[PDB]
């Protein structure tokens, strides 16, 4: 076997207004995401992380085990609970999304909960998992041992101010992680916020020093722009301009960190470009089934 | 014209399983669910406590108003969140409830919603308005100033220690309550875990110096035993179809306190024999639907269960 993606942070069960009184059981949570997107390849996917001992945290585990994604290291804390959203609509029928339960168990990640790592074995991390301690300074113990193992680490900041109890520490935390991490994700807007020239060029020229070994970052509808310390590409998804990538990130990183993970040589131009163009096929993928 | 009866604690929307991807969206809550089942007896009952800003607290405020209690002593935490409760299943094999919320909101009630309360009227309190401060102290000072007024007050210790950040706080401050309360609802095991001792004779005469005007403890099945500083009789019940427990205990509460509400004298041991009749009555019934407001009944319905 021995090609694997482990995958930790927020598993989070989103409930959705089936009309009226009624909600309806939907998986999400960005880590379990990208966990079910690579399992849905053939690829071998394991989540480890905390949910709470409770029906969602129990949903999530029986969501991944159908997913084909190993959670033998998914902890169920007894007290604390499972992260859950409900969506709720406007007068005018447009969507808001309410966090139900802050602090949720996954903050709670213990250095106890990280499973033993191989060599060439692939790492993926959220910045919510960055947020507050203890899984702020567990997530970063879980880095520096992949890395020690000879394992890769990416890292993809879908930030949000709300789940932190320190906003201050978030661009300081994150562009931590970024220095970390062999391949990191942006959005466009992402790259920006980090003090952004408006354009992605010094925003780009700024990290750098930090001698990333592989940047993507979305595009829209223009599609993936690719930077290697090297070079300087862009991936577009060769037709006529398709779409975005709404809710489709997730599933571009499990693309993308399939196709990396069961490479031979994942830092080879030629197997990035390659994967860059999976991640473009499992982005637009997405977006066609309404979402 | 007759009494009316404030209700405070946890406002509580239930999300109730509806096949194997779906829930029911469903108001609940001691509080709530006892508020709604008087007026829906078309008696006068009250809400004063608080719930989150969020649109779960909006949905128990619409709820209240359409049922139709009045709660213009309502109030919404900007911070913190409406109580969530997902009903599951508990091999072995019954019900379960987990409470996602911790603290809610109503942990937070504070000296200023509690409202003016007048002579005659009622007060039913929840052991989980108990569980942490301010709310605690809240609590404690709105049971002692409707006793000052020459109000009663009722209590249920619906015990549930994972809301206790202090779960080791528990049975002396339920106890405590207990002791101040006109009226007391047991469970079997409630009368025993409270009491230290494990036959409801025994938890009798452990509380029995309290003197309490009322005790009542549910007997499952059997109906429920009624307890008075002289007498002890037992008032007994009709079965019906259950296919949600979710809130019997509170529907019970809501029989029983109407019942109550309306008499000249409440003290009357007929009058009290007769409330527990009805108390069994509205508890059964509200076991037909899913939800616990959802099968609390009118006065035609209750009637026509009765004879
Ligand atoms: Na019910």
């Amino acid at each position: 076997s021995m090609s694997r993606v482990w995958l930790t942070g927020d598993a989070v069960v989103d409930l959705i207004p089936d009309g009226q009184q009624h909600y309806l059981k939907c998986p999400g949570g960005a880590p379990a995401n990208v966990a079910v997107a690579i399992a849905r390849l053939s690829g071998r996917s394991a989540f480890f992380g905390r949910v709470g001992n409770d029906p969602f945290g129990r949903f999530m585990q029986q969501t991944l085990t159908d997913e084909q994604v190993d959670c033998q290291h998914l902890h169920f804390d007894p007290v604390h609970r499972t992260s859950t959203v409900v969506v709720d609509l406007d007068e005018h029928g447009e969507r808001s999304f309410t966090f139900m339960v802050k602090p949720s168990a996954d903050q709670f990640l213990q250095l106890s909960d990280i499973p033993s790592f191989q060599k060439g074995e692939w790492l993926h991390v959220c910045s919510i998992a960055l947020a507050n301690q203890p899984s702020r300074s567990s997530t970063f113990a879980a880095i520096a041992q992949m890395k020690e193992v000879g394992g890769y680490v990416s890292f993809d900041p879908n930030l949000r101010e709300e789940v932190w109890s320190e906003p201050q520490e978030l661009q300081a935390t994150v562009m931590r992680a970024v220095g970390l991490a062999d391949v990191v994700k942006f959005s466009e807007e992402e790259l920006q916020f980090l003090t952004g020239t408006q354009s992605i060029e010094e925003g780009l020229q700024a990290i750098a020093d930090f001698q990333i070994p592989l940047v993507v970052v979305t595009l829209g509808a223009k599609g993936a722009l690719v930077a290697t310390p090297n070079s300087q590409q862009i991936v577009s998804g060769k037709a006529v301009k398709p779409i975005d990538t709404t809710g489709a990130g997730d599933a571009f990183v499990g693309g993308l960190l399939y196709r990396l993970s069961v490479a031979q040589d994942w830092h080879n131009q030629a197997t990035i470009l390659d994967a860059v163009k999976w991640a473009n096929g499992c982005g637009a993928l997405a977006t066609t089934q309404k979402g």
